[PDB]
């Protein structure tokens, strides 16, 4: 029972087109459907549900919510009496909310974020089919990004007001929808305050992630490649498309994934994340960085925190 | 709760010091124990816990059992019972009957095979650590292997006589230790026979998989690499201390992960698997393969079932 | 002055739909014209000549020609001489023998090819042109072939008679076409007779190569890719495509080129050949395989000469 | 006859011991000797002469020369009546002048550099040897270099004053050393000044190039590794010995190679760089990179011309 993976990200653009324009050339996403109210809905090629990313037209960026899906229907009244148990309020949206979507459970987390939770959601298949299929498609366009991987969401942290939604989303994911801490970033005086936690339903390093800043907000959503050469790839299409990079190729130290920053039309920040890294298990040690070695965390290669990391999110 | 991975594999070996000179210089594990019987331990670097690997002296190859760890003590009792309401009959081997090694939960597969359940082993950490860890460790020797990763058996199999334990090995870590199937090889009339089945617990494409032949035994236990270029970086080291080869570079079909086959000194066959090929899911409709398409689902880029593969086992 | 590299190879073929289906979906060529009789003509992406690959309708495989480009037209006359002094007889092809091709150079190596030298081909440029152009190039097909790289010939060989045309071969195209030997395989009493040889103009570790058979006749022609990443795709390619694979993706000992064998529909073999290997030079050491190592030379990984590589040429 | 590629590089460096540390741990040359002076001398595993890296103690950073090394030693004599007629002047340093070194032509280039050829210098060998060689030895240190590749000067350049010996030194090398441009970046107005060019005489991108700057001095030398992956290690193993990076891992749209850019302990830059990119041919159309994309001629993932490659020198 319980929390599958990452489902969909709704996410706020400025220029419809554009934004895409930029996951269906720059990621290979597909579109597959547009709402009533103008809303594209585009999934990548290696998922099998209607969509991962919802494009709202707006007048800035950032996120709307962030869904994620359980195993079955059941799971829903379950997980909504231990969110409530621990004191946050929910709603359920029901079918049809959402195009193609079913019920969904509706819930702000500690830091803010609205949070979603369904278990339906149409199905349409990947793109190599599941009889007798191809290990990838032909006419793959742009990175030929396989699924939405992850998300990383800028939480509130204060620590002098005591502060840290980084800390609450943390305990509040544990310990009502059951993830597991895979890995953290300790700062403050002797590594007491947690700033940065990667946490797992899947055994892959992270599907959601809390990074404290001054405010919340999205830092990126991650879509998954195969291998390092497929970040080289990736790299390559930017160029071509003019993206606007944020960080060149590397590997971070945190999960060991090889990644790449870059931006949407809109400002959104997006990841093309490489490799599993390690297999994530519930028995498996923490994986803890220090705050000396917090440049190595996120960009080892060089041990340099990027001043854009840490102060540009949308 | 329940089962999380491979925990070990306990193979039987006619050289000692052949075989344990086989695991530590082309796949790079370590010795970590010998027991007074003079059987010998080793781990992979990035594994956590005491051994993943038992070789034990012999007159002949083959598997002595299988054994997987599960998240508590506790999950013990409940598999226990469901194992035992399902026809299987169990033992509770108690702590210390393999040093380093808890209570296991042992019973025989339908398909023969003993298969052990342990909550716990002591912990030894990985080869990198865990607090700024690097991605990989120096000294690092042979191909490197990550960890244990799945193990594949052959299963008797004998359809005109209404014998197929696969479909039974399947039907029971379903049913009783709640693995779900990713991928099945369907031969017979209209793929009405379940000839090879792949079954998780991680959200990897396998953690055990089972084939059908005359009889039952082992077919090969598997290793996890990273990418393609590690697949070529272990092929070098397998020439360079005159491995006997099975299968040379390719890729698989099923699971899309990239492979090698080839041999202990002992002749129990090892892989080297690269990559994660998808992320497995109980929402994921299983792969099917049909027996016209039998060859690609094994080595994809020939579509020829090597004879090795079906008739070489120990 | 002299040899730049090799120029084309102009095959048979039995079915010219099939086999240039073949060249453009597998290999990612582009036709560029058909003449009057027939023959078809093909370039590579990364090549800027018109052509390098020739098509010829037949009733059985094999190789008509292999010709290699030349710096100027003068050095056609100062090889002519050459090549005559050393006891070969030439002839001079004039400017539009071939269809957009200069005036060649025509003469029989010692073990019966027709080779011709050529210093002008019509120009059309690379698929990626020469202003601020891209690393590679978008809608690039199959395995996405950089260049024609090089040509082993079979080449009679019978030493208890005392004939071993790929010694003569070797010998001939040194003194008179300065081309440096850079590896060989030695067989026989001690290593005493040349059974292999590979020979460079530029600075790789061949642009021709000759080795001994039965009769005189064409093993492969072989065309570039990077890494060993697009071996792996070439592979999937093969697959995609129902290819006839000889040799699964692996790693030559010779050169250390990573390589796949395989057929066109007409029984022709080909090789997608990956990576520089080494720079090779004229003050570079020859390097010698021995006959004990024979197996290692060609395919390294496994150090087992298939009987293929052997047995079958056209 | 003529040059066949670079021969080794003397640089200055004010920390002896940190620097034989760098070269040996982070590249993984080996010392091959140390002269009475207290100059070291090391080598790649994969070249065959006694070095090609001097190591000399100063107070400053930079170069001392730069040697290329020519097929035979009447080749000096010719080069060095080529070069006088051009109007440079030239010594003969005989042998010994340097150790394990035969005699040496040496001169100013145009931009002031001081060159010099050789025809002999002490033949070691590789670390794979040449009988029956692996592709790559086993105790490989750090990013395991193959040879030194390239150097990239920085050459006095004031075109509103006339000067620029970015072209003088492009003219002198292509007439006097029979060099081929391959590449080119074209400023000024209409593209009418070269600012930077890449020439060869090997089949490679490039052997030498040139850079205009407000003085004259190096950018870098730069070491050969085969793939996009020995990329990813090489910036591992630079993180693991706290290595200063310049640029991080990326593609450069010149000469297609991946590449990053680093520091040695006294400020002289290095670069790993990654593939063939393609073959260069002498009939091959020169790349011309203009000045709206000179900053993906650079870096072509960004098309950021780092403040870093064109300001910061030795
Ligand atoms: O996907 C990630 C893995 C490790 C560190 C990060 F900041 C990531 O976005
Ligand atoms: O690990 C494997 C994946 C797919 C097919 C197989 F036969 C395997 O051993
Ligand atoms: O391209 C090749 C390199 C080495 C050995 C061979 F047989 C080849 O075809
Ligand atoms: O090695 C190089 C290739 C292309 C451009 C550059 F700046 C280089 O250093
Ligand atoms: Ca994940
Ligand atoms: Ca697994
Ligand atoms: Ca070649
Ligand atoms: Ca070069
Ligand atoms: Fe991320
Ligand atoms: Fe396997
Ligand atoms: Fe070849
Ligand atoms: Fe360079």
């Amino acid at each position: 029972m319980g929390v599958l993976r990452i489902g969909h990200a709704s996410l706020k653009v400025m220029d419809m087109d554009a934004a895409v324009r930029h996951y269906e050339n720059v990621l290979g996403m597909k579109t597959t459907m547009k709402d009533k109210a103008g809303n594209v809905y585009l999934k990548c090629w290696d998922e099998w549900d209607k969509y991962s990313v919802i494009l709202t037209p707006s007048d800035q960026a950032g996120m709307n919510h962030l869904a994620y899906k359980v195993e079955k229907e059941a799971d829903l009244e379950a997980l909504q009496q231990k969110i409530e148990a621990w004191g946050v309020k929910t709603t359920m949206l029901d079918e049809g909310t959402l195009p193609s979507t079913g019920r969904m459970l509706q819930f702000k987390l500690p830091s803010g974020h609205e949070m979603r939770l369904y278990a339906s959601k149409e199905f349409v298949g990947t793109d190599v089919g599941n009889i007798n299929p191809d290990p990838w498609p032909d006419g793959l366009k742009g990175a030929g990004a396989h699924w939405l991987d992850h998300c990383l969401l800028v939480c509130e942290m204060n620590p002098e007001a005591g502060i840290n939604t980084v800390a609450d989303n943390t305990r509040f994911v544990t310990e009502c929808l059951d993830f597991f801490l895979t890995e953290q970033v300790l700062v403050g005086p002797g590594g007491s305050i947690q700033a940065t936690t990667f946490l797992a339903r899947t055994t892959t390093p992270h599907d959601i992630a809390f990074v404290g800043g001054p405010t919340s907000g999205l830092h990126h959503i991650a879509f998954f490649l195969d291998s390092w050469h497929d970040v080289l790839k990736a790299a390559d299409v930017m160029a071509k498309n003019k993206v606007r990079i944020d960080v060149a190729p590397t590997r971070h130290g945190i999960t060991r994934g090889e990644t790449i920053y870059f931006f949407d039309p809109s400002g959104n920040r997006n990841e093309t994340f490489a490799g599993l890294g390690y297999l994530a298990q519930r028995d498996r040690p923490v994986t803890t960085w220090t705050e000396d070695q917090l440049g190595s965390a996120i960009f080892y290669h060089t041990g340099y925190l990027e001043p854009s990391f840490t102060d540009v999110y949308t």
